[PDB]
C-alpha cells in the first residue's frame, strides 16, 4: 500500500479570521483543492499526489472542517471561506490559481470565482452546481434523498444536539450512504474524518455550513444572477452517473453560469475524489493541458 | 384548576394486532377522537369533556403512541391504524360513528372513512389535507419547516438513534415549536407526553408512522385518487389561519375529496385541540347538530 500525501509539506496558516490546516506539494501552476463534507482535505490523497508531479498543489481543510478553526458567532458563509482561500493562496504567493472542488468545496469554489474573478484561472466542480439551482429543484424525493440539508439547517443547537450523541454513528452511516456501501475509504484517511467528526466545534460549524446555504449563500446566487454576473474562466464540471430531470443536468447548469463549460459523466458514487480518482485525474489533467495558457 | 379527562373510564383493548388504550365517556351519539403527534389522547383534554354532555366519547391512544402497542415488524400504516378504530368501536358496541382528528389522527381518519364508508358517519380534521396533496407541495421552505417529515422517513435505525439520545430535549423542542412557543400543555398532559417519548419501542413506532407517510399511505391516496374514490359523508375541516400557496387551502383540498365538505380558520397555533379548544368546540358542535341525521 502507498503512503498517503507522499511529501507534502503540513503547513498552519494564521489569517484574519482563522487558523487554516494545509497541505502542500510540487511546482509549477498553483492549485487550490477543497473538499466536502463529511471530510477534511485527505479526500484527496489519491489525487493530489500525481497532480503535484506537474504542478503546485494546495490542500486545505475549510473553515471549521478537520483541523481548521474560525478565530471567533463566526461566519461560515461560502464567502467567508472563499477569503480564506484568497489570504490562502496569497500566504503562499499565489494571486491566481485554479480551484478544485467536491461538494462543500466546490460551493467555496464557485463563489470565489463569482466573488474574485481576477483570482481564479480555472474551476473545477465535482457533483456541484450552484445552490440556487439546487433549491429550485427541491420536491419530495429530494428532501428524502438528502434530508440533512434540512436536518443541519434548523436552528442552533438542534442539530448538533442530535448528531452530537454518538458523533462515530452519524459519521460512518454518512459516509457509507455517500459512497452507496463502496469500500472506498482508506482506513487511516477514515481515521482522520471520525476524529474531526467528534470534536463539537467541527459538527457546529459543518451546521453552519448548511445554515449559510439555506440562507445567506443562495443571496448571495441569486445577486449575481440578477446583476448577470457569470464565472469568467473556464469551467469544468464532473458528475456522477445517474438521470437528471429536465433542467437540472449539470452541464446545462453550468452553461447558464459560465461561457466556457465542458464536462463529463463518472461511473462512480458521489464520493468522486476517493471511488474514481484515475477517471477524474484522466479528466482534470487533460482540462487543465488544454487550458495551459489560462493558467498563465 | 379543572381536573384532566373527569368521569372518564380507562380501557385497556385487546384487538387482532394491537393492544389499545382508550378512555370514554358519555351518551349518545358515537365520537372518536384521534390526537397526533407527538401527543396521546391527553391532548383533546379541554374539548372531550364538552363533548361527553351530548354525546358518546371515545379517546384513544394510536398504535404505538402513547400507551397504546403493537402486538408485533408490525404494520403502523394508517390503513392499519383504521382497522384497530373499528375494532375498537366495534367492541364498544358502535358500527358506524363519527371521527374527529388532529394531525397524524386525522390522517388515520380519512383513511379510515376511505376504506370503511360504511363505519364513518362524518369527519372532522384539524389542520390536515391527505398525504398525497401534502406530497406535492414539497418545496425548499416546507422541508425546512417540516424537516422532521423528511429525517424520521430515513431507514431504520437512523432517525430512531438520533431522537433517543436524549428524548426529553427533542419532545419538548418539537411541542414548543409546534405551538409556535405558547404556553399550552397542561404541566400534567405534558408528563404524559414526555413518558411516551422517553419509551423507544414509542419513538420506533413515530418513525414508522412518518415511514408509512412516505410510502403505503401516500400510494392508497393515489389509488383512490386513481378510482375517483372519495369520502362519503358530510366533512369538516379546521384549519391554522396562515397563507395557503393556490391550490394548498385546505377547503380547496377537501372538496377535491369529498361531495360534503365545510369548514373554518382558527386564529391559533397548529396545536388546536389545546391552543383553540373553545373555537374548536363551537365549530365541531354546531357541525355535528347539523348534520345529526347523519349520525342516525
Ligand atoms: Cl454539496
Ligand atoms: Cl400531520
Amino acid at each position: 500500500t502507498d503512503p498517503l500525501l507522499p511529501g507534502f509539506d503540513y503547513l498552519t496558516l494564521h489569517t484574519s479570521a482563522a487558523r487554516l490546516r494545509v497541505a502542500v506539494k510540487g511546482s509549477g501552476p498553483p492549485l487550490l483543492l477543497l473538499h466536502g463534507y463529511p471530510q477534511t482535505h485527505l479526500a484527496w490523497h489519491r489525487i493530489a499526489p500525481r497532480l503535484a508531479e506537474d504542478y503546485s498543489v494546495v490542500l486545505a481543510d475549510l473553515r471549521g472542517y478537520g483541523e481548521s478553526r474560525a478565530l471567533d458567532g463566526a461566519d461560515y458563509s461560502k464567502a467567508a471561506l472563499a477569503r480564506d482561500q484568497l489570504e490562502t493562496m496569497g500566504q503562499l504567493g499565489f494571486e491566481r490559481f485554479a480551484v478544485i472542488g467536491h461538494d462543500r468545496g466546490a460551493r467555496v469554489g464557485y463563489r470565489l470565482a463569482l466573488d474574485h474573478p481576477q483570482a481564479v484561472a480555472a474551476f473545477v466542480s465535482l457533483t456541484v452546481v450552484p445552490i440556487l439551482d439546487n433549491w429550485a429543484a427541491v420536491n419530495k424525493v429530494f428532501a428524502l434523498n438528502a434530508y440533512h440539508w434540512f436536518l443541519l439547517a434548523q436552528p442552533y443547537d438542534l442539530p448538533e444536539r442530535l448528531i452530537g450523541a454518538d458523533p462515530e454513528h452519524f459519521l460512518d452511516y454518512t459516509l457509507r450512504r455517500m459512497a452507496q456501501g463502496r469500500d472506498i475509504y482508506h482506513p487511516q484517511a477514515l481515521e482522520s474524518y471520525r476524529r474531526a467528526f467528534r470534536d463539537p466545534a467541527v459538527r457546529h460549524a459543518m451546521c453552519e455550513d448548511y445554515r449559510a446555504a439555506v440562507g445567506v449563500d443562495a443571496d448571495a446566487d441569486q445577486a449575481d444572477r440578477d446583476a448577470g454576473r457569470r464565472l469568467q474562466c473556464p469551467v469544468q464540471v464532473l458528475w456522477e452517473e445517474r438521470p437528471y430531470a429536465a433542467g437540472q443536468h449539470p452541464l446545462e447548469i453550468w452553461k447558464t453560469w459560465a461561457g466556457q463549460v465542458e464536462g463529463a459523466a463518472i461511473g462512480a458514487s458521489h464520493m468522486l475524489p476517493e471511488d474514481a480518482p484515475d477517471a477524474v485525474l484522466e479528466h482534470l489533467l487533460g482540462f487543465l493541458a488544454s487550458h495551459r495558457e489560462a493558467l498563465r
